């Protein structure tokens, strides 16, 4: 009765935070940020010193967490059907085919489950870009990234694993969401 659960959606996954209706939303923001900013509720910017009571929130209301660049972002759909969104631009020469890139990544399914993260093995992933050493959506989507950049790829099944799936948990005909952080070239 005195507590409320709030669903925070950042464009990759949904994470819930339960807090007392009189706890400042600062606690939710900090907890979210610590996991890895602009939070919106019904399109209005949440201030840290505001409580759920102040904003007339109800259980399981949704908060949008915006981790992208100040000024906003866009989701690009290319000729292949790949979608990508530059959350952070970074700076440097753009990644080109033939370069060996080192990244951190996290992947999620449509059902919201996280299926992998290179951060969970604490182990950067490196590959020759444009070599067919990764799924098609990665060969296309990592091209153009710059060091320090964070790009979110929404990969349709034809640019992923199609009707086969992979890794046990990626089912047939799955759209995949990856966040890729370019560490080095
Ligand atoms: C010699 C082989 C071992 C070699 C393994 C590694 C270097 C370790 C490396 C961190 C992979 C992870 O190991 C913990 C793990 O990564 C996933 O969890 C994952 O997030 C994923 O989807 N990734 C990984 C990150 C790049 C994008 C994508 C991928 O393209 O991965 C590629 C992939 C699976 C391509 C298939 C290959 C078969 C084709 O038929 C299919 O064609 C559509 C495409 C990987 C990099 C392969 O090129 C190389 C390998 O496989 C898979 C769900 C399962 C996979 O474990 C196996």
């Amino acid at each position: 009765e005195t507590h409320i659960n709030l669903k925070v959606s950042d464009g990759s996954s949904e994470i819930f935070f339960k807090i007392k209706k009189t706890t400042p939303l600062r606690r939710l923001m900090e907890a979210f940020a610590k996991r890895q900013l602009r939070f919106l509720y019904d399109g209005i910017r949440i201030q840290a010193d505001q409580t759920p009571e102040d904003l007339d929130m109800e259980d399981n209301d949704i908060i949008e967490a915006h981790r992208e660049q100040i000024g906003g972002s866009t989701i690009v759909t290319t000729e292949s059907g790949l979608k990508y969104e530059d959350l952070t631009e970074g700076s440097g020469a753009e990644a080109r085919a033939g370069q060996t890139v080192s990244v951190h990544y996290t992947g999620w399914l449509t059902d919201g489950q996280k299926f992998d993260s290179s951060k969970d093995r604490n182990d950067p992933f490196a590959f020759v870009l444009g070599g067919g050493m990764v799924i098609k959506g990665w060969d296309e989507g990592v091209q153009g990234m710059k060091v320090g950049g964070v790009r979110r790829l929404t990969i349709p099944p034809q640019l992923g694993y199609g009707a086969r799936g992979a890794g046990g948990v990626i089912p047939p005909n799955a759209t995949l969401v990856f966040e890729v952080e370019l560490l080095d070239v």
